[PDB]
């Protein structure tokens, strides 16, 4: 029998079967509650009559009794199966608590009954899955960004940096940005429309400034969006400007260095041996990476802070919006991977920190 692969992130929740090259369930991380419990799309569409929570925020757990409302949806109503009957892939945040991990662990085994479990970071099986096993990946989501170095399939924890400024922060940037031109989106229902106008037309630009002076000397670069009571509307410099925040988080009001930078830096906190091959293997991953000219752009940024004579390559998989699912699938259909799992047994016998030493 087949493997569950569930990967819960702070805006979307993939979930399905070990062996398939796609999720079979992509939803919202979202609990409701009257003003007894909804969750995901139905939680949403409800959402006048609930007080709604994330139990995720900034890629950490921090509501556990939502949490495992989640899981409960994720098994009984989205893959309509029974957990004790099949082993479960879980992921996980780069420098998770281990308290966090932990309870994590005792939840699967004394309330679902899972006859075997396991957890792997997530930036490591976005690299998985780009067939590597050396490398450094960039993950951009709903709430968090990550820069992971991995070196032979271990994460190198001193090197890891983190930014809390990822989709969630573009998608309110973007509704401010369109009001100083004259429109007005405000309301939650607004929100989703604007996130929707962000993902179809937004792109970064390759020189900052040199795109600031094309779109005020023409209308080349304006693209039209038609809302659902058909009022058209049309945007320009606005198009590049969002998604300019990860690169300048100032736009923001934040002191701090951009996605490029970030990346450099962590880097240059890994032994000088190993440098070379994570210049030569830097993978995007997650939601926030699918802009069109993010690549060339990092590519650009990367040359200027490293030395002359270094050789960068930035890789960006067609799938990174679903790299992290893609990978787990992968390893738990490795028929050489079946030995690594955590049994109920071995559970009963040590506790919650077997964990630590089994996924290491
Ligand atoms: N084509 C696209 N272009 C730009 N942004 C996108 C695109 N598709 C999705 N996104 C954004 O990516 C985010 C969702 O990505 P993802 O599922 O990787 O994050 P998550 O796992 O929920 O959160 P995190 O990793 O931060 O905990 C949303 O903010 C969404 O608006
Ligand atoms: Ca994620």
């Amino acid at each position: 029998v087949a493997a569950l692969v569930v990967d819960n992130g702070s805006g979307m929740c993939k979930a399905g079967f070990a062996g398939d090259d796609a999720p079979r369930a992509v939803f919202p991380s979202i609990v409701g509650r009257p003003r007894d419990s909804y969750v995901g799309d139905e939680a949403q569409s409800k959402r006048g009559i609930l007080t709604l929570k994330y139990p995720i925020e900034h890629g950490i757990v921090t509501n556990w009794d939502d949490m495992e409302k989640i899981w409960h949806h994720t098994f009984y109503n989205e893959l309509r199966v029974a957990p004790e009957e099949h082993p479960v892939l879980l992921t996980e945040a780069p420098l998770n608590p281990k308290a966090n991990r932990e309870k994590m662990t005792q939840i699967m085994f004394e309330t679902f009954n899972t006859p075997a479990m396991y957890v792997a970071i997530q930036a490591v099986l976005s690299l998985y899955a780009s067939g590597r096993t050396t490398g450094i990946v960039l993950d951009s989501g709903d709430g968090v960004s990550h820069t992971v170095p991995i070196y032979e399939g271990y994460a190198l924890p001193h090197a890891i940096l983190r930014l809390d400024l990822a989709g969630r922060d573009l998608t309110d940037y973007l509704m401010k940005i369109l009001t100083e031109r004259g429109y007005s989106f405000t309301t939650t229902e607004e929100r989703e429309i604007v996130r929707d106008i962000k993902e179809k037309l937004c792109y970064v630009a390759l020189d900052f400034e040199q795109e600031m002076a094309t779109a005020a000397s023409s209308s080349s670069l304006e693209k039209s969006y038609e809302l659902k009571d058909g009022q058209v509307i049309t945007i320009g410099n606005e198009r590049f400007r969002c998604p300019e925040a990860l690169f300048q988080p100032s736009f923001l009001g934040m002191e701090a260095c951009g996605i490029h930078e970030t990346t450099y830096n962590s880097i240059m906190k890994c032994d000088v041996d190993i440098r070379k091959d994570l210049y030569a293997n830097t993978v995007l991953s997650g939601g926030t990476t699918m802009y069109p000219g993010i690549a060339d752009r990092m590519q650009k940024e990367i040359t200027a802070l490293a030395p002359s004579t270094m050789k960068i390559k930035i890789i960006a998989p067609p799938e990174r919006k679903y790299s992290v699912w893609i990978g787990g699938s992968i390893l738990a259909s490795l028929s050489t991977f079946q030995q690594m799992w955590i049994s109920k047994q071995e559970y009963d016998e040590s506790g919650p920190s077997i964990v630590h030493r089994k996924c290491f």
